[PDB]
């Protein structure tokens, strides 16, 4: 029960993700999932 | 330019995104992008 979804991002955003992930010793993939869970927690909380 | 990167999501996460996106009149793709923007801003800001 796992699927790969494509997210279309401009190069500026991609580079922001890469830089941020490295700083926190994470992969860009982790960073995106963390982003998703954080935003979902904020929407679902209400 | 533009790049497409694959995010590996389990079905529970995929359905949560779909449900929440519909509730806010958006697509799952938009929601993921918004999540990214919001998280990056919080990550980049000085406290």
């Amino acid at each position: 029960g796992t699927t790969t979804m494509g997210v279309k991002l401009d190069d500026a955003t991609r580079e922001r993700i890469k830089s941020a992930a490295t700083r926190i010793d994470r992969t860009p993939h982790w960073l995106i999932k963390q982003a998703i869970f954080s935003y979902l927690e904020q929407l679902e909380n209400s």
